[PDB]
């Protein structure tokens, strides 16, 4: 699959490509239900249903890890209700550490409502989640973590949006790193190079990596 | 860990023990927000967090589900959101096959709006979920799964009650069969030859997993959980 970092962005963007976890539509663009408007669309969820592919993405996540963090700084791996479940659950198995998840909403009240598993007070704990796009969404889940007695210091998704500021910077505001295997760039580089798609939709979407706030307000949002 | 279904039920059995899945108070019941009162109460979800028991764990449903059902029967996993959802992960790694979840509730429209992955029209789905009560919740993600295409004739949990006389027939009566490690009445054997704990609180989840409804009412719960 690659070791080093670009062979890894690379062998990403063309899986993402290959199973149709990416969409494009610059003709008519997706709405969401946030009131977003944009001419591309990511579902990583898709990835858990092709065996070989979610190994390749789970090979590289631990070559990204265990290179960018290293090898014993990590005691537990914590999933993100609920698409982050799934890829910490196998790399909790890869790298042979216990698993958590975090709720989205805490059941009850307590410094543990949102931790499910056990989780030992003092545990180095990696977050891991399918993607991020401007990491808002992930303040959340951090502090269901340090408030549970976790060191939280990185934060493992497969997909960085890559083009908000937020996405990094929200998560080194409160000390976390994040960690990711492919981002808008590296699919929109990969899409080209392939020949398979018409100049039109990629213009679009290349239009909305590089001002996608105000790409949404001249097309819907 | 074992072949045959009764060596996989005492090892079940003992991982719950060990790692505390499951805890015992008689004295102090389990009261639940229902109101349901119980002198056991089993957390499954804490059994992702210790290697070791996870690895056995999904050996033996791997082995159960072969046994039971067949090696060609599957051609996807789908675990019910959430805390199936590891337990399929890893089931679906070592059969090889695609993995799907089920939402509880539908998101937008169209026949995969309880569905995340991808589905395809026709295969053959292993519902996966941690545990079962008394299975009524098992009916939404059964059909959820069968308004997506699926072909869905099997369930699997680590770890069914079997202490609510409808566990079994609810899902049998929609032509799906229950596979299980483990029940509460495996617990109990383990947890009486182990000499760990004390007779009288032995004793008591015995009256209860006999009489629940009973056991509850007379010790400050409601009649349902
Ligand atoms: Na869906």
């Amino acid at each position: 699959t690659g070791y080093d970092r670009q062979s890894i962005s690379d062998t990403t963007a063309k899986i993402l490509l290959e199973v149709q976890a990416v969409h494009f539509n610059a003709e008519k663009p997706f709405i969401f239900t946030s009131g977003w408007a944009s001419p591309v669309y990511i579902d990583c969820r898709k990835l858990i249903s092709y065996p070989r592919v979610r190994r390749a993405l789970m090979e590289m996540a631990e070559t990204t890890i265990t290179r960018d963090i290293g090898f014993e700084q990590i005691d537990a791996v914590a999933g993100g209700e609920t698409a982050g479940i799934p890829f910490a659950a196998w790399i909790a198995d890869r790298m042979m550490v216990p698993m958590q998840y975090v709720r989205k909403k805490p059941k009850g009240f307590g410094r543990n409502a949102q931790i499910e598993g056990h989780l030992e007070e003092g545990s180095r704990v990696l977050l891991v989640e399918d993607l991020t796009t401007d990491s808002r969404s992930k303040i959340n889940f951090v502090n269901a973590l340090r408030t549970a007695g976790a060191t939280v210091n990185h934060c493992f998704v497969l997909f960085h949006y890559n083009i908000f500021k937020e996405s990094v910077s929200v998560l080194k505001d409160i000390d976390v790193d994040l960690h990711a295997l492919a981002t808008w760039w590296d699919v929109l580089r990969v899409a080209k190079a392939s020949g398979y798609f018409e100049t039109k939709t990629l213009d679009e979407v290349e239009k909305f990596l590089h001002a996608p706030a105000e790409w949404s307000a001249a097309h819907g949002g």
